[PDB]
Parts: structure tokens; sequence; C-alpha cells
């Protein structure tokens, strides 16, 4: 299950996991440094003497370059020294630690996305965009955020097995009880306090929903107290239900504020306990007082954040991690489309025989037989979702037929050329998605330009005057879909795209509605001009938009007939 | 806009509140008192000494009782019980404010609801009770927390007063220099970092917009994509997007956490800088002056959410206090009803040239000519919401007439005598709402109770063989409305709560549908029988249901004409 991980990772990226592993483990240490470092530099700077005996402190007196009014001095300098270098150092690990997050999603999204892109069409179809969505961005950032919390949660683990360490050489006696302590709080908080609290909460829930209860009846009942003249009755019952919410509510409150009122006083309160049952044992009071408490109260408070952290981190490797890893492999191991060698269209498409179902399903058809000339222009009336969309999916290259051929001049359409018959086919999509970018792309779909494939196709497409009354032109970002476009233009530069690929079969898949009736009608004219020289399928949802069709076809619940 | 606050306020209102006020800044102190007390129980724990020196510490000391070991020991009792002391100091004082606020929440609010209960009918009806709820539940909800606000925030401004004349006290040099600091840092978080980390949000939120927009754009173009078949096009126009949204996510998550690490770092880094600025005096009392640096640690800690305290109540006042307090002065300074005086119902109710509107509003009537026999038993017919209602409510006490008279025997009713003629009308709505509670109330309304006329009168409204199928009985809550209750005897408490008033006139208010006869047929007729010796006026909504009626009108924009 981790050879899943590695799997997923690159090999850059199973590098960098592992840099980031030392480096959380490295910070661990320059933690505890930032924390005990205070212990010498205060019992140094105070008292002063040190420097008069002891081999190594006295060397250094004898340096010379200053006396010891400069010599602490000096060691406050490199302290501010370290601690600058430690924010930097902090800064740069949680920057690492979002440059792989952030650049693991941006990687295993693209990844994912690309294994999604080459599906079959009927696999990718027969799931929904929100949960192919969710698979390749949810997903996604699930497992980056979850590694960054892994590494975080490493370093912090660290951070409190090694404070803890110190806590203990500096003082096992203090730190055994501080500890106890710990738990105590923690248990007089969490299996004391926190169940009152929620009480409170819930008998502040009831009285409130009481009091408003018969507030409000009472306003609905306005009608019979003002014929009574007297009101002392209800506000008699809005007085007792108002004195319970009012108390359940004063009660809630008070209760609240314990935890932290009792969280301060017991600090101070500790504090004291600690000097007081402490001062019995020492070895020498001076300001070395200060220095082993001063200790365990950084430590304490370092030691906050890593519970936490170790805490909230933990978490997300609950939550995340374990369901997700899997939908990778089980969504990275996926398999793609085939097939690879060519095929000819000069004659007819036959179809013979088609039968199609869903993959639930009973059929669509069962039987259906047509044949297209080359050059047809054939249309398909129908009662939507009879099947005519599936059907001309079937007939283009997507969809396996559950029983029928296809030929193509009397050859076999199947995985061996289907890649290459797939090619021979524009689209035009009638309601149609456009992506927020310069109109050469999308014509040409990302796929460079080709300006003179481009500009030809915008002629063929009739958009030259569209093109010519623009700014920035054939640069222009299109907004979205539009924003900066209409309709007319969507579908002209929609017809333009397909026209990029160039031939030899148009689909033209046309939307329900469209309350342009007379654009409809000439970008209609238009089609079927630019469709001269080429065969085209029509997915009717009108008629009227089939007048110049050589063919037409009825399919209706589960047969094809022939209707011009 | 104290008048208002005081006019408000009751009198026991006003000295809870100058008694908080004064426990207010009481509790400033015992916090400094918290705050400073560790300097001295610190500094005599080390060193020993003193009790040698300074004539009250030696005088003490020369009490003799014990030697020093344990005199530390009892200042350190002495400590524990002073924090515990303070620690229920405040409990009580967070409790007496939820106290205050809340008992404050219950009176105000009792005497809103009170107040609307008195306006006049028309008043009352033309607002709508989500206002009416709003103007006696959560703008009273909004005072109250506003003044326990200001409170605490008069509590927490001494806090920081009295703190900050003790870090001047202790070192007016260092106090001054970390408050220059203070700002100083304050500055650069505000005025620094947080509008780069806004702008590395906007930048995320952009980028990440366009990335989920290219990869929607791109699974909704699936079918063109595959049949293309080449995808390298989609998948780099979406590698750049989701690059860029890369980019801007780690920058982003990066600088958001500078602020943190900054302020570690300078925590340390102030602290050196306090020791080697403040070892370059000739003082350095190893303990001594090193004693003097944790009270600043202690107060700048507490000063922290004195600062937190004092912003939010003080936009507490800002958001509410200014808006709600004039909407009470301008909501129970409202004018009421009127009237007192007698009025007697033994012949007939005359009507006589009515003409009504409402407030806004073209009129229903103009006109109106009618009169009902003592005993009559007449129905108004109308195509509801044809004015029927509206007419019943005038020839009751409610609404005044714009023009008309309604005589009850040859004497005009009026604001004198309105409430003695409104005190002898019933009114079953049918629809009708009770409230959670011991059926015996509702059926008196509150009214104590009478057993005597409350057996009666549950035996007029045939609902003895409920009564003997129930556990509790006649004190059984009816949950709500009901729940515990069915139409049937929902409506039977309501003429059961009618009859309890008992006299002369019952209105039957009857709603549109009750689907069907099987119901209504039958309550229509125990009504009708008890109604022989009373009159009654019943506003129906069909027709068929008011065949035992003397009189029946139908009433249609704008005229009354009458049918039986």
């Amino acid at each position: 299950m981790v050879k899943k991980l590695f799997f997923i990772l690159s090999k850059e990226d199973k590098n960098f996991l592992f840099f980031l592993l030392v480096f959380s483990v490295f910070v661990s240490f320059i933690e505890t440094f930032a924390i005990s470092l205070v212990m010498p530099f205060i019992t140094l700077a105070s008292d002063f003497s040190y420097f008069d005996r002891n081999k190594y402190l006295i060397s250094l007196k004898e340096y010379l370059n200053i006396p010891v009014f400069e010599i602490i001095v000096y060691f406050g300098v490199g302290l501010i020294v370290f601690y600058v270098f430690r924010a930097l150092l902090n800064a740069y690990y949680f920057h690492l630690l979002a440059r792989f997050s952030k650049g693991r999603k941006h990687a295993i999204a693209y990844k994912v996305f690309s294994k999604f892109l080459n599906i079959n069409y009927e696999k990718f179809t027969q799931k929904n965009q929100s949960e192919i969505l969710k698979s390749i961005t949810g997903e996604v950032y699930n497992l980056s955020t979850m590694i960054s919390s892994f590494l975080l949660l490493m370093s912090e683990i660290f951070v409190v097995l090694l404070l803890y360490a110190l806590m203990l050489l500096i003082n096992y006696k203090i730190t055994l009880f501080l500890s106890i302590f710990m738990v105590l709080n923690a248990f007089i908080l969490v299996k004391i306090l926190s169940p009152i609290i929620k009480k409170a909460g819930l008998r502040r829930e009831e009285a409130m929903k009481n009091f408003f209860e018969i507030l409000n009846t009472n306003l609905n009942n306005f009608k019979f107290i003002k014929l009574k003249t007297k009101e002392d009755g209800v506000l008699s019952l809005f007085k007792a239900q108002s004195e319970a919410f009012s108390k359940a509510n004063i009660t809630n409150e008070s209760v609240a504020a314990v935890p932290r009122i009792y969280l301060e006083g017991i600090g101070f309160c500790v504090l004291v306990f600690i000097v007081v049952f402490l001062v019995l044992k020492n070895e020498s009071d001076i300001s070395g007082i200060l220095s082993t408490i001063s200790i365990f109260v950084l430590a304490l408070y370092r030691l906050m954040p890593s519970a936490n952290r170790i805490i909230t981190s933990y978490h997300d490797l609950l939550y995340y991690h374990s369901s997700l890893n899997i939908i990778y492999q089980n969504l990275r191991q996926e398999e793609e489309n085939l097939g690879e060698g060519k095929l000819s269209f000069n004659q007819e498409l036959k179809i013979c025989n088609l039968s199609f179902g869903y993959e639930g399903k009973k059929y669509l058809f069962k039987n259906l037989n047509l044949n297209i000339k080359k050059g047809e222009k054939i249309a398909f009336i129908g009662e939507s979702g009879c099947g005519k969309s599936t059907l001309v999916d079937l007939i283009i290259g997507l969809l396996k037929p559950k029983e029928g051929q296809i030929l193509i001049d009397k050859q076999e359409l199947n995985a061996s050329n289907a890649k290459n018959y797939r090619q021979k086919i524009g689209y035009i999509p009638q309601n149609i998605y456009l992506f927020n970018d310069s109109i050469a792309k999308n014509i040409t779909f990302g796929d460079a330009v080709d300006e003179e494939k481009l500009n030809k196709v915008i002629k063929q497409a009739n958009l030259e005057h569209f093109i010519k009354n623009l700014p920035q032109g054939v640069q222009t970002k299109v907004g979205d879909g539009g924003s900066n476009l209409s309709g007319g233009q969507k579908q002209r530069i929609a017809i333009a795209r397909a026209l990029y690929l160039e031939p030899e079969i148009l689909v033209l898949d046309q939307a329900t509605s469209a309350l342009d009736t007379q654009s409809e009608a000439k970008i209609m004219d238009e089609i079927y001009k630019i469709s001269k020289d080429k065969t085209m399928i029509i997915i009717a949802h009108r008629l009227s938009t089939i007048t110049q069709c050589d063919k037409v076809y009825r399919l209706e619940h589960g047969k094809l007939k022939e209707e011009k």
C-alpha cells in the first residue's frame, strides 16, 4: 500500500519526499535548540561569574577581544542571528511543504485527467462529470494535502520527543509532575466540564424552543386576546416560559466560561506549587530559579502546537489517505481504448443489423438497418431519447454495436481502424462549449495554428466579417463560452472548429430550442453550403432545418422508418 | 440616548447595572494583583535574604513562629488561595454579567410583548408576525447583549490601564520600548504582510477559477476530443492552467505562514535584546532585576485578551446599540387602545352606512347596511377575501368604521364602550392555534381555572368521551398545537375556549376546505345546537353548512345582498 503511493509518485516526487522527511527532523532539532538555548544564555548572563571558573568560559574570556560586558553581548547577537535563522528555516520548511503538496496535485491531476481522456467513449459517458471531476480534482487534493500532513506530523512528533527528552534531562521530577498534571487537566476539561457545558447547551435549546413556541402561538391568537380585553393569562404563560428560557440561558453562559477561567487560575497555581515545593530541594536559588522554570514554560508552550498539529494532521491521514490512495491505483491502472491502421470512404457507409444497448439496459434498437451513400446529407428525426443520438454515436466511431456491423466500402469498422474512421468526422454541437481563449484556439482545439487552414476555415464558416471587426481579431479571448460571444458566433466558431479537422462527414447535433429561428435558418443555409463537398448526418430536433436532407429517417421505439 | 436606556431599565435594573460596573473595575484590580504578586513571591523565594533586612520583613521574621523555609511556604499557600479566589471572583463576575443581560432580555421582552398585546387590532394586523416576533425577541436580545458587552468593555479597558501602569512603574524605559515595538510590529502585520496575504488569496481564487473552467470545458467536449483521437492540445491547455493554479496555490500557502513564524522569531529576539540592552546597566541582580521581565511577559499576555474583548465589545456597541436602543422607545412609548363603560344587547345589532377601508387602501364597502335580531344565527357568504371577514371584524369590536355606525340597541358602539362589547363575543376560528399545555388551559386561555365552569363548558362542547379516554385527562399537555390532537378535538376545544368566556354572540370563522362533510357537518350541527340561547355570526366559506341560519348575506365587490 506504499507501492500504491510510489507508483502514483514519480522519481523527482519520491526524492523530494525523502528530502522533506530529513528536513522535517532537522527542524525538530532547530526547534529544541531555540527552546534550550534560553537556558545557558540566561544562566551565563547572570551570574557574570562562570568565566571565573571552568576552563572553557575563561578560555573565551582570554580570547580578550573583549572583557565580559561585551562577551554576553556577542552571545546575544549570536542568539538573535540564530532566531532569525530559525524563522527563515521554518518559512522555507513550510514553503517546501506547500511546493511538494501543490506540485504533486499538479502532477497527479494531470496524470489522472490524461488517464480519463483515454478511456472509451461509453465508459466516460456512463458516469457523471460530478464524479469525474471529483476523481481528478478532489482526490488529488486529498493525496497532496495528506502527504504534506504526514511530513508535518513527523516533524512535530519529533519535536514532542526531543522536547520531552530535554525536559526529562533538565528535571525528570518536575516533568513527571507536569505530565501527571497534564493528563489531569485533560481529564477535568474533557470528562468533567465538557459534559456539563454540553448539557447546559441542550437545556438552552429546549427552553428556547418552548419560549418561542408559546410566544408564537400567543401572537397567533391575537384576535382572541383582543376580544377578551384582559391579557393577563397569556402574559402569565409567556412569563413562565420566558423565565425558564432566561434561566437556562444564564446558566449555559455561566458554565461556558468556567474552562478558560479554570485554565488561567490553574496556570498560576501550578507555577506557585512548583516554586514552593521545589525551593525545598535546591541546588542554588539565584537566577537559576528562572532558568529551570523558563525552559518548562517555553517547552510547554512550544508543545502546545505540537499537540494540535499532531492531532489535526492525524485526522487528515484518517479522513483522506486510506479511502483515497486506492482511488488512484483503481483509477490510473485504468485501461484505455485500442487500435491502429487505416480505412477508406468512397462509396457507402452500410449499417446492417445494428442493435445497441448501454451497459444496463434493454436495447434501444435491435436490427437497425440503413445505409448512407457518400455525400448523402441525411437527418434523424425522432422522439428525443428514442435513441437517435446513440444511433449516430454508433454510426460515427464511438460506441461498440451490440449486434451490428457498419461497413465502410464493404469493410468492417472495428478496433483496428476506428481511430482512422473517427478521424474523418467533424462535429458541430449547436450548444457548444468553448474555453476561455483566443478564438483561433478554440477553432484549432489547441493544436498550434495553421493560419492558412485557420483562415480558410474561418472564411468557410463565414466568420470573416466578425474577425475583421474585432480588436485583437483572431486572438480575442472568448471569455468562456461567451461572455464575449453570441449564439450565432459561438455556432459559427464551432462549425469552424469542425472544418479545421476538415473532412468528410459532418455531424450536426442540434440542441433543443433556439428562440432565434432567423439565425438558425441562416446558419442552416450556411451549413448546407459548406456541406456541399462533404457528407452529413443531422441529429435533427426540429424539422424545417432538414428541408435540404436527401433522406430523413424517423427512429421511434424502436424501429427506423424512412420518411422523406 | 441614556434617557432611553434608563427608561427601558427598571430601578432594580439600574441598581444591578451600577453594581456590575463597580464589580467590573474591582476585577480589573484583582487581575493586576494576580499578575504583580508573581514578582514578590518569586523575588523572596530567592534570595532567602530580605527577612534579614527590610523592617517589615524582618519584623515578620522575628515573629519567629517559624524559620523561613516555612515562611516562603506560607507565602505560597497565601498565593494559591489568592489565585483560587480570583478564579471564583471571575466565574462569579461572568455569571453576573449573564444574569444581568438575560434577566434584562427576559424583563424587556415581557414589556414589549405586553405593549404589542395592547395596541389596536388593525395596527397589530397591518404588520407581519415576522416583525412583531423580531421586535419583542431579536431586538431585546441585541440590547441585552450589548449592555453586557459594555460592562466587559469597561472591565477590560481598566485591566489595560492598571497593567500598563504596573509596567510603567516597574520599568518605564522597557515598557516604552516594548510599546514602540508593539505598534511597530502591528504596522508590520496589518500594513505590510496582510495585504500581501489578501493578494495571494485573490490570486489563488482567480487561478483556481481558470483551472476549473478549462477542466470543465474539456470534460464537456469529451465527444469532440475522442473523435479527434489526438488529445495533446487540451492536455496542454490544461497543463498551463493547472500550473498557474499550482503556483498561485503554493505561494498563497507559503505567504500564509510568514506571520506566525515572524511572531515566534520576533518574540525570542526582543527577549534577547531586552537582556542584552538591559545587562548594559550595572544592575543584573542575578534574579532581582530578572524577576521584572516575567511580569512584563505575564502582563503582555493578559493584555492580549483585553485587546480582543475591547475590540469585540466595541464592535458590539457599534452593530447594536445605536440601531437597537431607539427601536425601543419607538416601540414602547407606542400608544395603546382606549375605553371604559358599558353597553347592553337585548334587541338588535344595527349596522348603518358602514363604509370601511384598511389604512392603505381603497374601501371594501361604502354604505353597508344590515341588522341582526338577537338570537338570529346569520351567515356571511362571499368570494373569500370579498370582505366578509373584514365585515365581521367590524360588527364585533375590532376595526373602526371609516364612515358607518354599528349600533347596539340603538346605542353607538365606540371607544367608550368597546371593551364591554368585545367582552361579549366568543370566537371559534376552526383552524385554531393551541399552545403546549394542559387542555384546561388552553380552554381557560390562561385565566386560572374555574373547574365547575370548565367542566360545564367541556360538556357543552361535547368533549366528555374524549377526556374519558385520556391518560392525564383535563391536564394533558396538548403538544405544541397537536401533535397530541386531531382536527376534531382542536375544533371542539376551540368551541370550549369560546364558551368559557360564554356569551352572547358566537362568531364562527370557518377555514377554507375541511374535506369534507363527514366531520364538518357534524361539528356544524353541534355548534347550532349550542348557539340556541345565543346569537351567532358565521363567516361561511362554502354554503351548504349554513342551512340552519335565519339569515344569510352574500357580500360581493362591494355590496351586500341577502340570499335567504
